């Protein structure tokens, strides 16, 4: 099941993003349930707004918000709703929610899945207009919904990714 | 896999549904396998209609018809295939086809999933036109397809609809 | 062509709407030239945002903004960009933006059209989750377009959408 | 505009057909409207049914229902409402509504668009599962619209066809 | 899981196939892992290709490319990635790629599922289109993945196919 | 109508694309009708492959093959079938076909309506994927009809698509 795909081939550069919401797709904010594997709708989401990448997690890792870390992962297309994906941190955004620290790593396609996002290196080659529309989502996605908020910190480059890949690794592996 | 997630947090009134088909979609009817927990395609199905909501059923319960009782999951958006949703019933379509009695619940998603439903409180709370829909859709689907019919019973309420969870929760612990 | 369309049948409480964006549709937003009557693209809107409703204008009227007054049409399916729907008003959010004062009516698909919309007569028939959402959006999808911004006033009922519209048609009418 | 396209190359065995309803698409009845060419919502349609092939209709026609002639097309993929197809009739399916005698004409893509209907030179070419779900479709569409109703005749072959062609070019020639 | 669904209820003329790639989809290459049963991203496709059928395999089988042997299903519908459906073979695209031999079965759905490919009994019965849009499409959809190639050695009958399927069951039982 | 449209604001900096196929379509090649100005359906390609940008052409300009200037735009979701987008040439793929010389302009959505494209100065600056990709589909999608066929010349830059607009023009004016 999902449950058991890795966190990646070598954590952490070289990852495996278990895809929940595809791009551009309908405001449902599935997620995975860790007792069954299945997709379980968490939220109808209240405002108007779409996630700008594809949106899931990295298996194996937890987050202080107590899920495993969050990715944006950008691609050509929308990935299908618990399909995995090889990728490569490029950058992060850090942030807080209700729930804890919550930060959203950015990891392009790996090369062996094409050769698209290899001009992406660190953070600043991602298109600035990505960036401000993700920082946006985050900071207003959940402004209908009562009790949930974010407090948007700021980007951060690939390095700072990397990082939080690890501990987020270390903490699922620590309790 | 799916073949374990709960019927529901508490049953009858908190329920999990488990989406075979998505509201709006094409004329696909597929199923989960018991066996295998994967979505297996029953029929392609001969007339030009489209399920008015989504549908899918309750774990771990059994219709009259040999399958897990049946259920109908208003939406704003149309929910992906083996996706579960948490939901409150509201009322149920009574009907029989040829494979036995076969009751077709409606639920709304809950009240922590979104505040959209929680005006419908019972059966006459769902929209006229909706209701007459889903009568029309079970009355006709089958009408191409030699020796499946439905005979459709009428509209209850959600004390009943609760009611055909239970039995149909016991039957499944029962044989 | 969509020029030549009459503002309604009978304004203003019998009206055409002409569409240019569908519900839940990508963030292109498209508007009618008024030369040719093609549908230009006027902008790539920025934000991860997509319009709440079908939107659109009613021809042969103008708002302060210069352009025909704004029309949101709820539809059980999304509307084609450049046809046209008969509605019937039955609210309007106040709001200016840089081009000036420029409401934003929501008018529902005639009974004529549809059984649908008619037990909603004015504006608190609205569900209040779809009124909070439009607001939401009018407020935040120019936020990351400099020099772009709006200023939402309130919901005001049928009675105040219908003046809106008698006014919006005389101004048309007189330069 | 669409009001100056031709009925055809050569009617009645090379026609143009304006399309208003896509194959498989959403509830959602267009029609072009005389005066102003545009597409106008004529009707939110009750069942939970769609169209079995792209519908539209031969401009300069007039069937006894007071519109232009009725045409399906079956496609590969889903035609656009607005757009026109060159087209080659196969068969008629002859059934009377509530607004009058109002024959639905299937016509397939000529062969300089595609080989791929060459094949269906007759009615009896046409899948029989397309034509049972064709009749079904108008039989049931309208059961839940008050005052709406059609009789299906029968199915019959391309010279009927033929013969409705030019029997609606001469009504619209005529009054 | 997907890992545990049969190769078939009685093969080789009654078979299971899981989908791993809709018919007319995006140019995403899903392949399902063997260790997970999870549908993996294999590629971004490079071409403006898409699969002309559903795309997937026969389960607990093995081509000489190392995967299970390669099916196409042609549905009236696209199936979604992960689900299964129960075919016929009707016959065989022989060819290689840089993987080894690596035919592509074409298997319609069964009976059972719907009468509208019964007519299809050999591969002579397939359109001409569809077969010569399958040999272009493997043809080429490579040709801009360096190092990847395929060498199409031509089109086969059921008996063929049924042999393929046979040997391809024999090579997964015994390596 | 869509014939009225100008060529430009500016000619050759800034121009008016009107579309004529969306990007990652079905292979359905519409073309305006220079009499009606309606979308006609030209042809059903015969290829599994899809246009990699919306297409379409410079209104008021000619080409040697008898039809005005084509071009492709890239936009971050697909536009409407004729709808009307203000862009910028950076780049030409030359190429003659059956019809006469052909060449292929790209032109990208004008600042005016997104800051996203204005990174792309000049051909260079394109990515070599995409490039690729338009190369390809233009060698290939007409490999299954008969008469039909392309010689790809190559890429050239912002300079020379300006001069090949100028000449297009011109041959309008002329002619
Ligand atoms: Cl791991
Ligand atoms: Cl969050
Ligand atoms: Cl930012
Ligand atoms: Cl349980
Ligand atoms: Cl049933
Ligand atoms: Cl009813
Ligand atoms: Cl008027
Ligand atoms: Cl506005
Ligand atoms: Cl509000
Ligand atoms: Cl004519
Ligand atoms: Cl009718
Ligand atoms: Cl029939
Ligand atoms: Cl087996
Ligand atoms: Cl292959
Ligand atoms: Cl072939
Ligand atoms: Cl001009
Ligand atoms: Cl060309
Ligand atoms: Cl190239
Ligand atoms: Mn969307
Ligand atoms: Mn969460
Ligand atoms: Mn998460
Ligand atoms: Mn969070
Ligand atoms: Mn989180
Ligand atoms: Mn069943
Ligand atoms: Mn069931
Ligand atoms: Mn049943
Ligand atoms: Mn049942
Ligand atoms: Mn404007
Ligand atoms: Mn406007
Ligand atoms: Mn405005
Ligand atoms: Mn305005
Ligand atoms: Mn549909
Ligand atoms: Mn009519
Ligand atoms: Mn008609
Ligand atoms: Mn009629
Ligand atoms: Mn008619
Ligand atoms: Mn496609
Ligand atoms: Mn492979
Ligand atoms: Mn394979
Ligand atoms: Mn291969
Ligand atoms: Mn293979
Ligand atoms: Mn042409
Ligand atoms: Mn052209
Ligand atoms: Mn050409
Ligand atoms: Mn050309
Ligand atoms: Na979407
Ligand atoms: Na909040
Ligand atoms: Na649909
Ligand atoms: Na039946
Ligand atoms: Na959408
Ligand atoms: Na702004
Ligand atoms: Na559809
Ligand atoms: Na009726
Ligand atoms: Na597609
Ligand atoms: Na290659
Ligand atoms: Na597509
Ligand atoms: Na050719």
């Amino acid at each position: 099941s999902l449950l058991n795909v890795p966190a990646g081939k070598d954590l952490p550069e070289d990852i495996y993003v278990v895809i929940e919401i595809p791009a551009n797709a309908d405001p449902i904010k599935y997620e995975i349930d860790k007792e069954s594997g299945a997709l379980f709708v968490d939220r109808f989401m209240s405002t108007a707004m779409f996630y700008p990448c594809n949106y899931g997690y990295i298996n194996h890792t937890l987050s202080l918000d107590g899920d495993p870390v969050d990715v944006l992962v950008p691609t050509p297309y929308p990935l299908q709703p618990g399909s995995v994906t090889r990728c490569r941190p490029v950058g992060v955004l850090k942030m807080t929610d209700e729930a804890g620290e919550d930060a959203k790593l950015v990891a392009v396609p790996h090369s062996k899945l094409s050769k698209e996002y290899d001009h992406i290196k660190d953070v600043n080659d991602l298109p600035e207009l990505l960036k401000a529309q993700i920082a946006h989502f985050f900071e207003h996605y959940k402004d209908l919904e009562k009790g949930k908020w974010v407090k948007v910190e700021g980007w951060e480059n690939a390095e700072a990714a990397k990082a939080e890949i690890v501990a987020s690794f270390e903490r699922a592996k620590n309790k």
